[PDB]
């Protein structure tokens, strides 16, 4: 699956890890976090993420 990244503050999503402690496991692509999950490390919402382009 691909990375998405925080283009407010630069943080990457990566499906291999999730975010597990804020209930995303890992091998959970992107899409299928929760719409009300935010950047861990500045809070933003989904909408402001971008998929990393390979
Ligand atoms: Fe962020």
């Amino acid at each position: 699956m691909k990375k998405y990244t925080c283009t407010v503050c630069g943080y990457i999503y990566n499906p291999e890890d999730g975010d597990p402690d804020n209930g995303v496991n890992p091998g959970t692509d992107f899409k299928d976090i929760p719409d009300d999950w935010v950047c861990p490390a500045c809070g933003v919402g989904k909408d402001q993420f971008e998929e990393v382009e390979e």
